[PDB]
């Protein structure tokens, strides 16, 4: 039995922002608690997080490696010759690859805390016995062989989120993202359930590491994937992924999925429709991960979508029990979960209150080609202010006239509250938009009008001087209601 | 026949007067008429209708380096599994420069298309000069003995005729060409000197040593200690590493004093310090001048710096009242997007009742060179001359992706340099992949006068190399007074 200023259930993203920072800024003694030491099977994430071990770090290697796919191809248009046929993608490399550099980033992690006074790891599964005792068991199961009992002063809820499966009859037969990072294989035919980012990030990974012969069909239950980005890069999106041989089926839900004799899975859709294909990838959404931390023991309140429920200074209920990351199912984003893990030990620690600020947090789908965003889009603006102005900038560039993927159009708008110029949100798609819009998220914490942008003088050539080009709204909302002219 | 009358002539048909003509004509109905020496890219004259940057600048060196980026990631495609047949990739340069050429000449037939639809803005071919105050006379050739095409009436004049390369005097040097021509050489060099040390001669480097033939070298000489002389040091010293790191040989403290031609046809280099190089090609990039010579400033009494270029003032004014010089030929920040902005400030002062100047400071700008430098603002070492105390922030490391790809070598590199007393961000410099896309909207950051405080409050997005940026808090080090030091005293 062992005694802790904080200890923390969950060595994520935010879970390790917040010890570190109160161990090393504020001398206090901590205690961290995940299931495993390093990446995968059989619980995917540990030491480091979802990010490290299962999610951002990997998956943008994996993205990086399908972007080869376009650069072979394109290299030709600039006088590139070499033999085509020989070209192939071997996944099991890529795999090696990725697994060698996340594994390199569990064990820094162990250096870390070997390293750092008052900042200790503990292995195990961590749940609330008592208001300020956090027990560590053996396995997920509250019966489980008792490893440690941690007193605490404060607890730090930070388990972060897990798959969402439906229920549906054969449901046991798909995947999700956590098991695409081990496919010892490429799937030659898959499904990806979803219209998020997850989904369509992985439609493209898979699109490019495909066997001869292969197809990626990625199916969304409404009409339009990637609902909460921008209508115009939704639909530009869907266009280019097409373009790139994945299909996309809309309105589509999978009612039922079976096991044929050869080892592939038969799904059937709501609408009747059926599709065989070797892998079913499920990735309609994310939820916090509560189950296991026996909150009912202390009585943390749970929202009606299943996250802790927290204030703006991410306090539970409970006195001295904090939540931060994805288990406060708000945004589900690893800089998000750092950025409320210092605040919460400023808060706690340090003799300043501070709350993270979850607007115009920029972000980013790594999709091929790619997304990046910050703030509101359009609709959301036009319900919140009486005049929007949307400007919007959209073709394809010179490059990609040359390399031949003509279908590869660069997408710039601007949403503006038009009362007064400032910039509500910026929305990219095309190459480098992830890049290009870090910076635009420092601008709107300056009040950035879409006068500062257009007087800046561009950087030349780049897509990123398309945003200081925009002098002139394509249209607006009034009252909530889109025309092409003011009235 | 008989004269034609303007609101404007321009002179020069280019990033700056394009933008200034276009302006007045559409935005506030004036009659604009501007001169160009050619009405699309190459030999004999090279810019043409467009400007430099269209057909000899900007638009066909980035096409240029994107294709010699693929060297790299052809190399780079197989940390991440891919596989085919090294033995047969072959970089063809005949099909970029065909390409290439196609898209320059697509710009020049819109340009073209523009003039004839547009009303008030009517496009003159050939080589305009002073004669006086409100008469701009069109030759055929730059010898003002040349026969005159038309004379342009003018109320106001708009000077905007760039720059040209600068050849140095030393015996030989007609065996060497300079950019102009390397947009159009036949084949591509074995071996290549190119000289200077600035972004035209870095990024050229790149873009050679890509496309260089079986058994080829691209060597890059500079008269100095270090290449890329007013960009952040460290940013100078990663870069020349990088491009040694691909195969390119960096001669400093080395000068061409002669060449001459082998019994081959190759070129004979003789360094001043005696060391001797054989090449293919001898590219000159040792400097831009601004192109005066032609216009016969002599006959209306315009000022020229000495330096060279035409003086003005904030305003584009040169010292005669209604006669105004903007872009490379007032030899100052050689850029596009610099001369573009001028020509708008005086089209809206001179015709638009909204004076308005242009700011030179905090100019965002990237080099093209392999990896790239995106940057905006000062350098440490001018900041630590103005400012008692200036902080660096510093943050630079192989990224994971590099790791994977075998290029190690491609270290991130980003800096920003503050005020200390008061947080103020300087400048900002960044070397790798993406930095000139990053740089963009942080030109609009320092436009805001953002502070290190409104960087480091910006959550990130991850994983990015622009993420570092919002991520340093803490200084690496500082000057006082002019001094460097880790620690403040
Ligand atoms: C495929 C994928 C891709 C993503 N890509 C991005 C991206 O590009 N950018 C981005 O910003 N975000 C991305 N995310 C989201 C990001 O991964 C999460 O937002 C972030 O990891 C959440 O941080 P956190 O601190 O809430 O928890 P996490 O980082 O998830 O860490 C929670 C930890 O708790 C441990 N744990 C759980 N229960 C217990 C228990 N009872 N006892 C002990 N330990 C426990 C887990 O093992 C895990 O290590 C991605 C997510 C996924 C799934
Ligand atoms: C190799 C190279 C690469 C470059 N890369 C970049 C880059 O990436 N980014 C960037 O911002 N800048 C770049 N530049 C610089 C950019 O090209 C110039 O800053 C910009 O073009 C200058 O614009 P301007 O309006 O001053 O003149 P220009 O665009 O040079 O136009 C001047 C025009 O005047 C014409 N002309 C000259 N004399 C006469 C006359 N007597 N009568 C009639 N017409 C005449 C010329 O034919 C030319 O078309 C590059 C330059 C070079 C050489
Ligand atoms: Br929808
Ligand atoms: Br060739
Ligand atoms: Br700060
Ligand atoms: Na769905």
């Amino acid at each position: 039995s062992k005694a802790f200023d904080l200890v923390v259930i969950g060595a994520g993203s935010g879970g390790l922002e917040a010890g570190w920072n109160a161990a090393t800024l504020y001398g206090k003694r901590v205690a961290v608690v995940d299931v495993q030491t390093s990446h995968g099977p059989p619980f995917y994430a540990a030491l480091g997080g979802t990010c490290v071990n299962v999610g951002c770090v990997p998956k943008k290697l994996m993205v990086t490696g399908a972007q080869y796919m376009d650069h072979l191809r394109e290299s030709a248009g600039f006088g590139w010759e070499f033999d085509g046929s020989s070209v192939k993608a071997n996944w099991k490399k890529l795999i090696a690859a990725k697994n060698e550099a996340v594994l390199d980033i569990n064990k820094s992690y162990e250096g870390m805390f070997n390293d750092t006074e008052g900042l200790d790891f503990f292995l195990g599964w961590g749940s609330l016995e008592s208001k300020n005792v956090v027990v560590v068991r053996e396995t997920a199961d509250p019966k489980s062989a008792v490893k440690e009992r941690l007193q605490a002063d404060h607890i730090l809820l930070a388990t972060g989120s897990w798959p969402q499966m439906p229920a549906i009859p054969g449901i046991e037969h798909c995947i999700s993202s956590n098991e695409a990072f081990y496919l010892p294989e490429p799937p030659r035919r898959v499904l990806t359930v979803g219209g998020g980012f997850i989904s369509v990030e992985f439609a493209g990974i898979f699109n490019a590491y495909k066997p001869p012969g292969g197809k990626v069909t990625l199916c969304y239950r409404n009409n339009l994937i990637l609902r909460g980005f921008d209508e115009t890069i939704r639909e530009e999106v869907t266009k280019q992924l097409t373009a790139n041989g994945i299909e996309i089926m809309t309105n589509e839900n999978p009612a039922k999925v079976s096991l044929n004799t050869d080892g592939s899975k038969h799904v059937t859709f709501e609408s009747g429709k059926t599709l065989d294909v070797d892998v079913v990838m499920m990735a309609i959404g994310r939820i916090p991960r509560t189950n296991d931390l026996q909150l009912g023991n202390v009585g943390v309140k749970l929202t009606p979508k299943g996250g802790v429920q927290v204030d703006e200074f991410s306090r539970t209920n409970v006195p001295n029990i904090y939540a931060i990351g994805d288990i406060t199912d708000r945004l589900m984003l690893t800089p998000v979960a750092i950025n409320e893990g210092a605040a919460l030990v400023d808060t706690v620690f340090g003799n300043k209150p501070r709350k993270t600020d979850h607007t115009r947090v920029a972000s980013a789908v790594f999709s091929i080609p790619p997304i990046g965003t910050c703030g509101l889009i359009e609709e959301v603006a036009a319900k919140e202010f009486e005049k929007v102005a949307v400007y919007m900038s959209s073709f394809t560039p010179l490059m990609h006239n040359i390399s031949g993927s003509k279908y590869k159009k660069f997408v710039a708008k601007i949403v503006t509250n038009h009362s007064d110029g400032t910039v509500l949100g910026v929305h990219l798609l095309g190459d480098g938009a992830p890049e290009i819009i870090q910076a635009v998220g420092v601008c709107l914490r300056l009040n950035a009008k879409i006068s500062d942008f257009y007087n800046t003088i561009g950087v030349h050539p780049t897509s990123a001087e398309e945003l200081c080009s925009m002098r002139t709204p394509s249209y607006y909302y009034v009252k909530g209601e889109k025309m092409e002219k003011l009235p």
